[PDB]
């Protein structure tokens, strides 16, 4: 029959890990591809060398009803090759379950390849601390199956839920943090359950690329010479790291902003609590989803160098041009730089700290006070 592939993500990581996926295969020019990457735009000089390529909205962490439209296209028996976001799995699969409920004898579930959204797994896992997740297993596994068979989503634990899919189908985990499941000792019945189905995300994926499909990887998350260039400099330097919001909108949004450039000051100002030192260049690497809070900080900081927002940080990684030192927000961002690399890691307000137990518990911050920014003075 035909396999389709499904890249679906509203967020960063996990699309930014399926642009990998799709340069690592790209050459089947005819292999049906649907791409619902909300943060992703691919380049049109790109998709016009591809045949069956689509493109689906997401909406409320699923794909649209356009997503029927495209499968409609191929009359045939089709096994669908998914890849998902964790965290949303659930919901990011329901249209894809709906369908198969209509057309139950020519579509079925080939496999699913599942990806961290970043940081909110860890948190989300790490609120679980106190339960008994041999017995939260096994009650996912059996409410999955109602959804399976039902069509209706019901979980009395939504975040162990996100778990249990090798109950129903062949599937592959890519964590952002293999560690965490083994240094999270109330997780080993999970760590246990999950066997052979999980690896960690593969930072080293980029450099065993061939030279050409380096360069299509490089055009399709958009780190373009000029970028690169602008890191090649000789010179110490220090990217500051913004993060975003979607609480309160408006003033919190606001008061986002205020607050990040009040910390990129006590990073770049001699008085600063975070002083780096004069000989740094500074560069800012606004949130994907930052928006106006990332203006801010152009429009209201000097001898500052912006990396295009939408280039996601694991890019420098791969292309080995990170710099020597990297301070800002908690992000998930943290979770794969060296530790020699971090200067300081500063936690947000608004709600112990699920976010700060999990980098405590990887080692990424130590046993020593951790920096909220709102306890930081008004440079
Ligand atoms: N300042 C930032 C913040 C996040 N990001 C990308 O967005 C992802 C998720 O970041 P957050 O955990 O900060 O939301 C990361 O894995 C990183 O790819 C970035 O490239 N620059």
């Amino acid at each position: 029959m035909k396999t389709i592939t499904l890249y679906l993500d509203p967020a960063s990581l996990p699309a930014l890990n399926q642009l990998m996926d799709f340069t690592q295969n790209n050459e089947d020019k005819t292999h049906p591809r649907i791409f619902g990457l909300s943060r992703f735009k691919i380049p049109d000089n790109i998709i016009t060398q591809y045949q069956n390529i689509h493109f689906v909205e997401l909406k409320d962490n699923r794909p649209t009803e356009a997503l029927f439209t495209i499968l409609d296209q191929y009359p045939g028996n089709i096994e669908l090759n998914i890849h998902l976001n964790i965290a949303h799995s659930v919901q990011l699969i329901r249209p894809i379950l709906a369908y198969r409920f209509a057309h139950l004898d020519r579509v079925s579930i080939q496999q699913l390849n599942l990806y961290d959204d970043g940081s909110m797994e860890y948190v989300d896992l790490e609120k679980e601390e106190n339960k008994d997740i041999s017995a939260e297993i096994k009650q996912a596994e059996k409410q999955l199956s109602h959804y399976l068979l039902t069509g209706k989503i019901k979980f009395d634990n939504p975040t162990i839920a996100r778990y249990v899919w090798q109950s129903a189908f062949p599937v592959k985990y890519h964590f952002l943090s293999t560690d965490y499941f083994e240094k999270a000792e109330f997780l080993q019945p999970l760590k246990e359950y999950l066997a052979e189905n999980y690896q960690k995300m593969d930072w080293t994926a980029y450099q065993q690329l061939t030279p050409e499909q380096q360069a299509f990887y490089l055009t399709l998350v958009g780190f373009n010479d000029e970028v690169k260039q602008s890191l090649e400099v000789q010179q110490a330097k220090f990217i500051f790291t913004g993060t975003t919001t979607a609480e309160g909108n408006t003033d919190v949004r606001e008061y986002y902003a205020q607050q990040q450039l009040n910390l990129l000051n006590h990073f770049t100002q001699a008085e600063g609590d975070l002083f780096i030192g004069d000989h740094y260049k500074i560069y800012f690497k606004g949130h994907p989803r930052g928006g106006e809070i990332n203006d801010y900080i152009l429009n209201n900081a000097k001898n500052i160098t912006n990396i295009p927002a939408n280039i996601s940080f694991e890019v420098l990684m791969m292309t080995g041009l990170l710099p020597d030192k990297v301070g800002g927000v908690a992000s998930s961002l943290y979770f794969s730089l060296p530790k020699e690399k971090i200067s300081h890691i500063i936690f947000t307000s608004n709600k112990n700290n699920p976010y700060v137990k999990v980098m405590r518990r990887l080692g990424i911050i130590d046993a020593s006070q951790v920096i909220f920014w709102d306890s930081l003075k008004q440079l």
